[PDB]
């Protein structure tokens, strides 16, 4: 399942203490955000050495012997017509020729960072002809946390961006690096302050510098990364949705997919049927569409109830651009490619990101179908009619006309998924033929990593959001059913002392057992709300079946009685839930992490936190990957 | 003609020292820009304080005698069926609700204008909301205090603007800036300015948040660029047709009058005025006059379409900023109170489909605009297509280490590309929101965003081809400068070799004839084109008439002194601007930006020299060139 | 108001008899619309014959006398360097190269090319083209005669290639076919013999002149425009039927608010709304049914109906502002070189470049996207009983829903509709390639646009086309439910006195049989679970208590069992009685006459034989073929 594939990348995520680059040991994109993220994680450049070497000096020579070779005897780009042999002051032309940038807004460190670990990881399979020392410089810096500082936009996929890496190591002046979050200095200065020294460029070494996906793809594999656990959270989210909204877990039944078998399909239907088994809160579902059978929807709405088909496409598009990502994190981009072993050097195009390009695209388009799946469940959440028993706008009031409840995050979620569906038209289709026509088809790939980035941005505030209101609907239904029980009590017990009949007791307590509790915690013995209607209604009903003085002097007692008792002991029980079915859960870990861990509560009028201040703490969490622990201690035991 | 509004809207924007607001005097692009921009401008309100007390009266009074009004004694939105008395409460709710939003910020620019923009509604006098209300928002204004806002939650503006009421009645949770420096909770900002938390009154948190102020606010900002963007970008394809070699006949007025598109007139009329007695057409014609049958008739489009081109993007951004001053000079709020006729009015003026739909059409001319100097500067930087230049606009002469602004030109492409995808409209994904009570909605902040973000690589793409253009400049005058001394050196030569007429004649044609360009890199290599028409000339002296021994003599004090005389020259220079009417960015981007001719001898980056042009760009700097250039031109 | 403006397109449109060509008159969409509609509709070139022979006599002697003049004596656009004096085959082989369109058949339908040849006639009525007047004058004899050529549906960047079809049908191309009226196809020289003309054999520039222009753009954006004015009138209109059958209040059209928000489309759509709702009869019963529990149904309305005037401002002023922009192109010289023989010289410009109508194209399709959605948001609220203020879910008359889902195939079809119609508003502008040789390196794309545009527009048709039909079912429905509360006011009162009921338990029964949504009980109107049955349960109950008595029970059961044998007995007969008014006193009388009457349809139910397709095809056609315009035009008498 890619279920326990998710798991694995989390785990290393975690867990990974160096990052090993040999040329043989695979770089996954948990390894690239955890080098990105977390700072105590170290680069181990391990000595390939000996082809690196080889690959270095077999160009240096053949450049010195007066080769033909493109880009170290010869111009760059649409100028290769043009051969020199000033091996060096070509490779210094190229660098100065690409610090063309400009600061508007920069690519972050973590991206930086994690292009500085994609490029050394390129020059470890022995192609490229760089010196072996500018390697260990590589390894230094990104130990040291030393990273230039990088326009933004130039790249059409990674030459400009990759200049100021190359400005680094041969301390240009007008290259500004970062040391950790604030310093900020000259890059002499800053190749000095971690003991280095600035490199002269040899032969073809500009190039090897440039000539790589190092950017797009470095934004790719954190975009991958965080496109693989959100995914997981959604899926996993979805059915705490079906416990929250009264849902059927049918839906989620194996036979289902096993008939329609896409492997997304059947993987998330498989993972929710067993979040779903044995829940406490499935059987208050079957409890609910038990009374008034008939007067009750059949089937749930298509996002909870068609969930695991929507989800299919957008588990296989997430999982197979990881792979097409690590494909590229572990590739020799760079050009030309030098077959030392052949004697050989071979003319390609390594350096053209599109593998990336085009799966940044189709993740942006799924993860625009994850906000959408999003939108249409907390849009249900939301509203009476389709809630079954919920308050409109999750509202605990009681007093609605001063309780407006998640209305605010309503509104900010059709902000959120109405920009994300905007995001996700693609980049690929605007390709210009650039650099004097040479580069006639590019691939744009970091501006489409970029933009997908943005959307995996909004995406996280969509769960933050979400989950919040999610936790809002436990309490409400937890204290729903602790609402019922208290109202059948009073009703029953009200029965007893007025001495009336059993029929009527019996009619009464239905009505106390059937009637949304939320549609009258407003005023409960207002004779225009549902309570008290219902109850009218078996009072008369009751006068007929047992047709008399005596009973309607009854009747009109067990009234004037539950005005007296029964508002106060509503009011009891809701102020002491203020101040349980989850406990089965297996959203427990959920529930308990937003409420206890980040210190929230039942959102009213009389809690002084704003939503803002909630989904905060929910998004930071989601930001800073602390959302996995209870993601996983949710999942523990499945397959 | 736009381009005289478009100098109105730049010397409002610098000249402007007090905002009045006073529901009648109308407030610009300029002005809001400005206000944003410049800490000197002050807010005005002038106390249209007679009608703001009376429908704030009106409303109160209405409010206590229980009548029946939305947001006022009813619920919000879908929930407007729910009535209550509980007045000052039922705005907190409001507030409360709607401080929603997530720092994942608006920044403090848009934040002063929407709340200058919200100011403004209010003086219309429809709205409730308490003149002391009013006064805090002009002290606030004054004193340089925005709340923090975070940057998405509208559809179009109550979670934003949430925050500014927040602000007003001291939410500890909202954080306000006083000044670049100062971060405090709500209630220290109020107290710092003299201020006390206000209680809301009827109406007044609602009042506060349903108007358009966010999507306006970036709107007024993006349309007062969208302008002097515009403007400069017209002014500018006459740089390139001046350094391309161009045909101005293009900007002919018979041409424009006869397919009479208002904005294909008039950007042809500044474009033929402009280059009326320009020097470098003057070279045009001569280039052109040397082997004239060898070389094109027409232009390519990116200069000879560009009146055609502009006319939509003209009248689109023209257009677009109506629109956006008639939103910041309206009532938008609901209910509507109209005093005067004792009843409250039920509508929906908080919509901004207006200012949305526009920003769409916008951000599509941008990209049209992006789309002409993509198409301009990938002219420039090819041989065959650049007249004479060199590739790369490289000085050289040693191409090979030197590949001018390849760099550049990458970028551009970039820049293009994702300018290009940028323009899609938002308007297209409305979604049924809150409660399916805002089934249609405007999208209009989102959409303002995204016309913000294609401005701004629009100011890298004019940097960059403005910054080519300059290059370009001093390439043509070292060009005419080079083939004088090759002439020279060719005329005198030959009268020491003591060559006949005939042959003289051929070799000066030869001389004059072949762009300097091709051959600058090594002036004698017989392969390359100065050689080889002379020795296509000399064969052909030789069939029309010792001769011999006086020709080879010609081609080896050729080969010893031109190279040097070249050099000569060439480092020196390291003139036809001077007549020029873009002299003013020549001199404004090589002297007061302190730049030079690019090469291998430059020390400075690329990223250097075009960083100082878009600085000036995005300050506004370049505005000072752009009105001497226009000087004049009536 | 723009309303003028479009009654008075919609007026030529049906009026004009010849369109006069005579280069000063204008050209509107609406003559460009009903030349291509209308086939009694006549082209009269008006003998400008002077300066037409003036130019083309001007270019074919500066020709011979080998002037240096682009495309004359000079190659095509990036040959513009090859000089020759072949003056007839110069333009014989322009005609050649551009014969390169590809059949798919998919072609520019005879509308279009009719269209275009107008275009391009007009254009050469300036006397800048050099064209022989003769040729003018068979492109009218042409157009007179319903002879077109059969022209390829792409290839045009914007119209070389589409135009060469008619130069090629000039010149007696065998390869080119043509049409001759409906059914008839014959190779291009058989159609020039059966019309009396000859081929004619290309002077001077005369190739060019025929190909060079904006004519198949223009053409197609005219009568999209035409038919994008006349949608917005109609969709503006029928907001205003929107207001009348959902029981809106008219108020949100009050000129206060506008006045106060002056955008000119929102104050003249506005203005119109108000004029329509003023002394409405439908208007009238809304104002009752708020007066009735009026603290228990919302202040206001929803956004579809409340912000439609600002909704439409910019989708008015974008459809005004492009109908100026695309006549100023269908009244321009789109030529190139352009001649001005007064002062001797051809002027070398870019009047072929279409983007002034590209633009337009794009922004259009985005305001028909925005119409769109307008509509989708009506037509939702409808289809939903709880925001249709009374109105059953579907629109279903049932009774018996359980056999009857009313519209809901219109509600599922209105969604598809919508959706593809937001997919197509993508701009067409923003894909610019560097075409040509790299010589047009910018291209208008407005042909493109024009054809998406108009698809847009086919989409618009059928949502109004389905917005009409369940407005008028909502008419009947209206109208049925007045009637229907009547009569049980009736059987209730009279029932009342007849079971001796005390006066104030037939004043609370009487409320009750005023203020339950008749649709919510008329399944069974009876059913004791049912809200009729359920208020008046209530109401005995709440009279024993009051006037607290077997006589007083006896005769409220007897009450509630005598309306049980007779109520569905009288509800049934004036609902079958109907099917078998507030309307006539409606400025929309002429829609749904239109509908009910003139196109014979009638209330939809499982008894109507006539499935929805049938109902809405009628509709759509009227739409598609102008006849809706007469009820347009009636419903707006005196405005
Ligand atoms: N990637 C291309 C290039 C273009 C300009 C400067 C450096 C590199 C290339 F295709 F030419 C290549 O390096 O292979
Ligand atoms: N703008 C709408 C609204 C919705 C929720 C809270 C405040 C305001 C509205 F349409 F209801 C309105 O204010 O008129
Ligand atoms: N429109 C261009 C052209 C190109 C190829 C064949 C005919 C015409 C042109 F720009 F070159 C022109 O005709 O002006």
């Amino acid at each position: 399942s890619h279920v326990k594939d998710i798991l694995g990348l989390i785990n290393a995520f975690n867990e990974v203490k160096k990052i090993t680059v040999d040329g043989t040991t695979p770089i996954t994109v948990a390894h690239v955000a955890a080098l990105a993220r977390r700072h105590d994680v170290k680069v181990a450049l391990e000595a390939c050495r000996a082809r690196v070497e080889t690959c270095s000096s077999w160009v240096q020579r053949k450049a010195e012997d007066g080769a033909d070779i493109y880009g170290v005897t010869t111009g760059f780009g649409a100028c290769s017509s043009r051969r020199t042999n000033r091996l060096s002051e070509l490779q210094e032309s190229l660098i100065r020729c690409l610090l063309a940038g400009v600061f508007t807004d920069e690519l972050p460190a973590t991206a930086t960072r994690s292009a500085m670990l994609l490029r050394l990881n390129s020059f470890t399979y022995g192609c490229s002809g760089i010196r072996w020392e500018v390697m260990e410089a590589l390894e230094k810096l990104l130990n040291s946390n030393v990273s230039p500082k990088v326009p933004l936009r130039g790249s059409v996929s990674d030459l400009i961006p990759l200049a100021y890496i190359a400005g680094l190591l041969i301390g240009k002046p007008s290259v500004i690096a970062r040391i950790g979050d604030d310093v900020e200095v000259p890059a002499p200065e800053a190749l000095s302050r971690v003991g280095l020294r600035p490199f002269k460029l040899q032969a073809k070494e500009g190039l090897a510098l440039v000539n790589g996906t190092s950017f797009a793809t470095a934004v790719a594999s954190t975009v991958m990364y965080d496109a693989n656990v959100l995914l997981l959270l959604v899926e996993t989210l979805c059915g705490m949705f079906c416990e929250v909204i009264f849902g059927r877990e049918e839906f989620a039944h194996p036979l289902i997919h096993k008939v329609k078998p896409h492997p997304g399909q059947i993987e998330s239907a498989e993972l929710l049927e067993w979040l779903l088994r044995s829940s406490p809160f499935q059987e208050l579902s079957r409890e609910y569409y038990s009374i008034d059978k008939l007067k009750k929807p059949k089937q749930d709405r298509y996002a909870l109830r068609s969930s695991p088909q929507w989800l299919a496409p957008l588990v296989q598009t997430i999982r197979d651009a990881t792979t097409t990502v690590e494909t590229e994190v572990n590739s020799a981009n760079d050009n030309p490619i030098i077959d030392h072993a052949n004697d050989r050097a071979l003319h390609g195009a390594n350096f053209q990101g599109s593998a990336v390009g085009f799966y940044m695209d189709y993740v942006r388009i799924a993860v625009a179908g994850l906000g959408k799946l999003l939108f249409a469940q907390f849009t249900e959440l939301m509203i009476e009619y389709y809630s079954n028993g919920l308050p409109g706008n999750l509202s605990l009031g009681p007093d609605l006309s001063v309780d407006y409840g998640l209305k605010g995050l309503d509104i900010a979620m059709a902000a959120y998924s109405s920009e994300l569906q905007y995001l996700a038209n693609p980049v690929t289709t605007h390709v210009h033929s650039a650099e004097q026509h040479n580069q006639d088809i590019n691939s744009l790939a970091l501006i489409s990593a970029r933009k997908t980035e943005e959307a995996l941005d909004i995406l996280k505030l969509m769960i933050a959001s979400h989950l919040t209101a999610m936790c809002q609907a436990v309490d409400l239904r937890q204290l729903e059913e602790a609402l019922v029980k208290v109202v059948e009590n009073v009703v029953s017990t009200l029965a007893d002392e007025c001495g009336l009949p059993n029929d009527t007791k019996a009619r009464l307590l239905y009505v106390a057992k059937a009637v949304p509790v939320y549609t009258y915690l407003e005023s409960p013995c207002d004779p225009t709300l549902p309570l008290l209607l219902g109850l009218k209604q078996s009072c008369f009903d009751t006068i007929l079946a047992l047709h008399t003085d005596t009973l309607v002097d009854r009747l009109a007692e067990f009234e004037k009685r539950l005005s007296d008792r029964l508002e106060n002991e509503m009011t009891a029980v809701r102020v002491l839930y203020e101040k349980v079915r989850i406990q089965g859960s297996k959203f427990l870990p959920f529930y308990r992490f937003v409420r206890e861990e980040l210190d929230t509560g039942v959102m009213s009028a009389r809690r002084e936190q704003t939503p803002q201040e909630d989904v905060q703490k929910v998004f930071d969490a989601i930001a800073d990957g602390r959302i996995t622990v209870p993601l996983l201690h949710c999942l523990q035991g499945f397959l």
